[PDB]
């Protein structure tokens, strides 16, 4: 179906203006004029063509080859001419289960019909003639190396379409620009033509004629654009300028802490004394100069989970000589553009700066599913992985000594550092036209080259989570990399992240590019500054189509509404933004508030404080504890309810005088208190909070 001979159809007589490149499943190599909608009528006249591939016979015999235009054809089988501008009955012996190279050239001056009607036949020893069937034809070996049975180069006899990197796309098309259009059953690759293709919304591709994969990834420029590729590769990475590669971090969903048994305590029948908390995990990115790493940071919930206000040690019965253990539920997350099949990366679980508590490994070659881009392992419809699994005798306890435990209690943070060891790659095989995991292909042989030859953009426009993409970009000092097309900042955002420009303004899902800020590493910053100066431009947002990306740039693009920590996690927002986000109140009562709040805003709030203010200006704080601020919840209808009763002994607010005010304040993550004060105070005293609702009793109804 994606198999057969590869054909190049030229408008000129001498094989130099390719109009269509496409495959044929059978010996019918025709292109009817009805299929040439994307070619100018005048270029629909084909004066030459070349086909290449292999023939595999099902039975040894003597065959004679013929075409529908023998006077215009020369054909080679494994370097030997079988047709030479004349019909013949010259038989050739072909052996079953052997592969023979095929090259066919056709030339005809001034055709009177558009397209091409052309069939390749053979006749066996019994004198039966037919168009060669699909089971007998295979594509050329369009790879960087030959296989044992299939040479990557066609015979030096006759014409060679210039294809320096052997990906299948002619040099000239890669440089000048090409488009791909899907006929009913075939993909046609043709030159870009402004006045035809622009209006139709077709993508203009350019790629390096000297790089088999312009992004230095494991899929060729041709494989990508013709769909001869792992179906799990992300849509954006089907562009030859966007790198296809996995990017993995670990998400921790919840944690349970408990005291380790010890030989001195023979008693094992005591009551449960564990601490269980939800956790929130974010993939991070830091200013570390040379970084190319995977890491995530875990925030352990500090909100009320059990009676009293005990220390963790008191809760768990931990004395100073005891040790504690952690278990957790996790998933792997692939935010990259290619899947993983047989090796999950190894992860260190780290306390503080550099105290490793655990090394998390999965068994190689025993994955229960693929880890696909924009997805999880295990999938979300399945249970997560427990670090110490119930079925597993050999899971290492994740232990902390007393001092480490106290440090975890104080910081309520862990870090997960994940390596970039991703295993084998599923590649396309031209012999059988299928994608399979290839034992000879490994991500570790690809990643360094991807990292060296691309510009990196990290963007948080999807739910404020950091998503990295890499785009092929020129390196002015590496000659091979100068053969790549110019990559602009505007184009990179379109092809890598799906920005569009419906009305003269670049947008991501309705939000203008000006709603996002640009952050650069030191070298990228100097580069971009220099470019702006050379453009006489004072504002980057008006010249995104003129800013050129270079290999090894690092660009970070973040939603401007938010405040960010050093990990580039969103942790707050300006008071004006938070106030406006809460302005639309659906209902209010002594039981709480019902509001429509934007999902991104909700992400940066740790909770709310409710207070009644009397006429003299004194305030009664209702939920007056740092661990009692979790009073918001998202309803199924998408609305947020702020629950006044939850920490008011299950009672609606009592407003003794209608002139009293009910005030509700939002507390952002960056302002959240996560421990009692040094003096032991557990109240909300001093917490930096943002007034988001204030109404008198008679206004609440
Ligand atoms: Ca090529
Ligand atoms: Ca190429």
């Amino acid at each position: 179906s994606s198999q057969g001979l590869l054909g190049y159809y030229f408008s000129d007589l001498n094989f130099q203006a390719p109009m269509v490149v496409t495959s044929s499943t059978t010996g019918d190599l025709s292109i009817p004029s009805s299929e040439l909608e994307n070619i100018p009528s005048e270029n629909q006249y084909f004066q030459s063509a070349i086909w290449s591939g292999f023939i595999k016979v099902k039975k040894s015999d003597e065959y004679t080859f013929a075409t529908s235009a023998d006077n215009h054809v020369t054909m080679w089988v494994d370097d030997q001419e079988v047709i030479n501008k004349a019909s013949n009955s010259n038989k050739i012996r072909l052996e079953k289960g052997r592969l023979y190279q095929i090259k066919i050239q056709y030339q005809r001056e001034n055709p009177t019909e558009k397209g091409l009607d052309f069939k390749l036949y053979w006749t066996d020893s019994q004198n039966k003639k037919e168009v060669i069937s699909s089971d007998n034809l295979q594509l050329p070996e369009l790879k960087q190396k030959s296989s044992n049975s299939r040479k990557k180069r066609s015979t030096s006899a006759g014409p060679t379409v210039p294809d320096r990197d052997n990906d299948g796309i002619p040099d000239s098309l890669e440089v000048e620009g090409y488009t791909v259009d899907v006929k009913n059953k075939r993909t046609f690759l043709s030159p870009w033509i402004s006045n035809i293709h622009e209006k139709k919304g077709l993508t203009k591709y350019k790629s390096s004629p000297e790089k088999w994969s312009t992004a230095s990834d494991p899929y060729s420029d041709f494989e990508k654009v013709t769909g001869r590729i792992d179906k799990n590769v992300s849509p954006e990475a089907r562009h030859p300028l966007v790198a296809a590669y996995p990017i993995v971090h670990v998400d921790m969903e919840n944690i349970i802490l408990s005291k380790n048994e010890d030989q001195s305590t023979q008693n094992t029948d005591s009551q449960t004394r564990t601490i269980s908390k939800n956790t929130s995990t974010s993939r991070t990115h830091t200013s570390e100069p040379g970084s190319n790493s995977n890491s995530s940071t875990v925030a352990i919930d500090h909100s009320l989970s059990l009676a009293g206000e005990r220390t963790w040690a008191e809760t768990m019965g931990l004395n100073t000589a005891d040790t504690a253990r952690l278990n957790a539920n996790i998933r792997y997350v692939n935010t990259g553009t290619a899947p993983i099949y047989n090796v999950l990366p190894t992860t260190s679980l780290v306390l503080g700066k550099n105290q490793t508590l655990a090394t998390i490994k999965a068994k190689e070659n025993q994955l229960s599913q693929i880890l696909a881009p924009n997805n999880y392992y295990p999938s979300k419809n399945l249970a997560p992985i427990a670090l110490n699994a119930q079925d597993d005798f050999s899971s290492t306890p994740i232990t902390m000594n007393y001092n480490q435990f106290l440090e975890l209690e104080k910081t309520k943070q862990l870090r997960l550092d994940t390596d970039q060891v991703y295993g084998n790659i599923a590649t396309y095989n031209f012999e059988n036209g299928r994608v399979r995991v290839d034992t000879g292909s490994n991500w570790s042989e690809v990643l360094p080259q991807i990292q060296e030859t691309t510009a990196r953009i990290i963007f948080n426009g999807k739910d404020l989570n950091l998503v990295e993409r890499r785009i092929a970009a020129v390196n002015p000092s590496d000659p091979l990399e100068t053969t790549k097309p110019d990559m602009t900042l505007k184009e990179a955002l379109k092809i890598a992240f799906g920005f569009n420009e419906p009305n003269g303004n670049l947008q991501y899902q309705g939000k203008d590019i000006t709603e996002f800020d640009f952050n650069f590493d030191q070298q990228t910053s100097q580069n971009i500054k220099n470019q702006l100066a050379e453009l006489n431009a004072t504002n980057i947002y008006t010249v995104l189509d003129k800013i050129k990306l270079n290999a090894k740039m690092n660009i970070l693009i973040r939603d401007k509404r938010f405040h960010y920590d050093r990990n580039n996690i969103a942790v707050g927002a300006d008071e004006s933004v938070v106030k406006e986000a809460h302005r639309e109140v659906i209902n209010s009562s002594t039981e709480g508030l019902l509001l429509n709040i934007d999902k991104d805003i909700r992400k940066i709030l740790s909770g709310y404080i409710v207070e009644i203010e009397d006429t003299e200006g004194l305030k009664e704080v209702i939920n007056d504890r740092y661990d009692m601020l979790n009073i918001s919840s998202l309803r199924q209808d998408g609305k947020t309810f702020i629950d006044f009763k939850k920490y008011n002994d299950k009672l609606p607010l009592y407003i003794s005088n209608p002139n009293y005010k009910v005030n509700v304040y939002a507390v952002t993550k960056e302002n959240t208190i996560i421990n009692p004060s040094e003096n032991g105070d557990t109240s909300t005293n001093g917490i930096k909070k943002i007034l988001i609702f204030s109404k008198k009793g008679y206004e609440i109804g």
